[PDB]
This record gives structure tokens, sequence and C-alpha cells, in this order.
């Protein structure tokens, strides 16, 4: 069946919701994910690293599980985690707990704990609504306002680093791409890159995000491959784990 | 200055928000306002009027003001109001004061609070997230997820009954309509009538929504107009008090 590309509406730790991001899940439909949190309007101090966090993980790093009435539970073990990876002080660690409900809008309400100060310390809840959306378009298109079927025939493809020295993982959702690379022996933003592709209509592709000095070892085309297959971009090995056209 | 279609994220009173409607919110471009809530998943209950609520109202019906850092407020005395059209019990009445900030996303957050028990009681705040989107487009269309500019070429035109037997409004907005026709001398859902009203690409036009034994007084063309005109559908004459092309 489908993928999903979700784009957050809102994140709420306290009394007050905001949104400073432009934030976009990617879920290939063999269950890969990755989340891109880039700042809107980043300031000076955060311009060195403008996301608010980002994470991702294969299949087998959350475990799903539906209970049929729009509620499905998600337990989170990141892959990557930028929090861990460039050691955030005062930042979760471990598994996260999340709770997802659909609303009548066709919106889903994320909730969950979480543990800033340590596992045996006071739990901070949070909440973030999200927006799905169509992969398809090349505009950001909501999908089931009102109760209508929802059907892509958006292709779902997934690239994975094969690199000792590397971690990486790119998401192709129809027209969306996300992905990163990171160094493996590095604890610094210079260990970082993430990358926001879109193929527009015309064909052509644009970055909508950049991140980091080694995005030209990240592939940027899917045309012509299958599951399986060897992607090397500048003596970087991907492996095509998910094929789905 | 430029007209908007707003779509309703979500809508709390409580520590639980929900989103149950289908909202859309149109401010015409000199600020003539209609908002119509139907249900998505109306019960047993409110099948017979599945709408959370609906107003509407000229643009001298509500005082904007500015207070310069994407914070506006706007009071609302409501010329159209479902809940006194219809005397629903423990539902505010005149007057009501909002707060409209914008968020770096390009979504709007509304809150206030509003007194359902009588202004002499305890007073319920509420809050309530907007997300513009493109009203040129067939679609529901994000803009401005990340802070581009965004120019709208869309048509803003409104009428308004002229028969001293109803009052009515409708606000067309790019390829999006929606109205309201309603019974003086009557306080029944049978007074009410509402469309919603969406121009394809074809150019063909199709019902969202319809609602009313009088539906197809409310015009549904309006191509050939002029500010001042008047418009005429089925027996039912309406001015045209809005016309930007």
């Amino acid at each position: 069946h489908m993928p999903a590309l979700l784009k957050r509406l809102l994140f709420q730790v306290g009394p007050h919701p905001n949104e400073r991001t432009f934030t976009l899940s990617s879920v290939s439909t063999d269950g890969h994910y990755i989340s891109l949190r880039p700042f809107v309007k980043p300031s000076g101090d955060e311009l060195s690293f403008p996301f608010e966090w980002a994470f991702a993980g294969t299949n087998e790093t959350v475990k799903a599980n539906d209970q049929g009435n729009g509620v499905v539970t998600q337990d989170f073990n990141f892959w990557l985690d930028t929090n861990v990876y460039l050691n955030v002080p005062n930042t979760h660690r471990g598994e996260v707990n999340t709770t997802w409900k659909n609303w009548d809008s066709g919106c889903v309400e994320e909730t969950g704990a979480v543990y800033p100060f340590g596992a045996d310390k006071e739990s901070v809840s949070f909440r973030e609504m999200w927006q799905p959306v169509d992969p398809s378009r090349e505009d950001l298109v909501i999908v089931s306002p009102n109760n209508e079927k929802f059907s892509s025939n958006a292709r779902s493809i997934v690239l994975k680093v094969t690199d000792e020295a590397y971690d990486g993982l790119v998401i192709v959702i129809g027209r969306w791409i996300q992905g990163f690379l990171s160094q493996k022996n590095n604890n610094t933003i210079e260990g970082l890159n993430f990358i926001r592709l879109l193929e527009k209509d015309s064909g052509k592709s644009e970055f909508l995000l950049s991140y980091g000095k080694e995005v030209n070892k990240i592939p940027q085309s899917y045309e012509n491959l299958k599951k399986g297959s060897t992607v090397t971009s500048n003596g970087l090995n991907w492996e095509v784990i998910e094929y789905h056209a």
C-alpha cells in the first residue's frame, strides 16, 4: 500500500504551542523514517546548525502497533538522533514512547512523555500536530480534509549507506526526498549532512535545504535502480534497500 | 488587502484539542467574512444540522487592529450567528474579542474567551489554529510553510441579499465559494441555507456542501459582474457589494 509524508503544524511542551520549523516526516512503505526540522527563521546563534532537531531510523528501530480506533503506538529507538550525536545536554536519552490519534479532520495528534533530565527525574509531556500531505505534488497539498479516500501511486524508495565510516539514509516519497549522512567517528556539527530535495513538475529537482560539506556524496537521482542496487556517489556506496516504483 | 482563505486545524477548549470540522473562513479583500464549520462525521443527534457553528458579517461588523508584530485583534459583532438565529442555550452573546498571532510556519493562532453562561459568569478561554491556503487552487494548498512571499491573484467578490425577506452573504475568493441565506422571522433550521462551491480546473463547479431548501436562491456564477450591480438567482436578487476580479 502506502508511504506517508507529514508536515508538522505545531509542537507544544507548555501551555503554549508554536511552530518554529518547516518539519516534514517521511515514512516509507516498508516503514523506514526520517524527520528533518529546519528552523524557518533561525537566529544568529542557530545559523550554524539551523535545525530544531533531526532523526531517522530503518523500520526495525520503531515498534508500530495499531489498536484500531485511530490510536496507534510508536516506540522509537532512533538510529540518527542529533541530540545524542552532538551530545546535547538536558536532552532525552533512550527509547521514546509515543501515541498517535487520527482526528476527523484527517490530521494526526502525536503525544508522549520525555525525560530531558534523566530517566529517574520528572517527565515532560509533549504534543505534536501532523498534517498528511500528498507526496505526488510539488506543492504542500492537504490530504483528506473531509473523510475522503486517499490513494497515492507515489513511489517509495530508500537508500542506505554501506560504508563503515558513515551512517546515511535517503527516503524518496513521490516528489519529496529527505536524507542524512553522518560521520561515524564524530560528535561535531562538522560530521552532519542533510538534504531536502524536490522533483518539480518541470522534471528538474531543486534543493529546498542542504546542510553539510559532503552532500555531493548523497545520491540525488533514483531512476533505473532496483532493490539491491548499489549506487556510488563520489566514492560513497549506498544500497537501495527499498524500491516501490 | 489580499483576500484570505483559512482552513481550521484545531479547536481547543480545555486540555483537549480536537477537530471535528472541515472549517473554512473566507475574508474578502474589503474584509467581509463568512465562516462555515460543517462536521466531518456528525453524530445522529447532529444529523439534522451538521455544523459545529456558522457566522458571517460585513467588514463593519469586525474591528481589526494591528499591534504590529504579526499580532492583530479582531472584535466581532456577528451579523449571522447560528447560535442566536436558533437561540441555542449556554451560548455566548454580544461582541467577541479575539487575538490573532502569526507563527514562523505561516499558520495563525486565534485566541480569546467567551461567556456561554452570560457576561456575569465564568469565562471559557479557547484557541483555534488556522492554515492559510491558496484560494486560486482547486486543492487545499498550504501557503508559505517556509517564509516565502505569497501574492494572491485570486478574485474577491461578495454578494449581499436585497430582498427584505432574507439575510444573505456570498463570498467568492478565487475558486472557493461559501454562502449563507437566512429567513427573517424564523428561528429554526428550515430558515437556514449554506453552500460551499468549488470551481474546478475544468471550469465546472462542484458542491462541497449544499444545505437548506432554498439553496438555489444563492447565485452560483459570478461571471459578468460590476460592483453595485444586482445578481439574481431563482427569483432572489442580490447586490454585488464587492468586486475585485
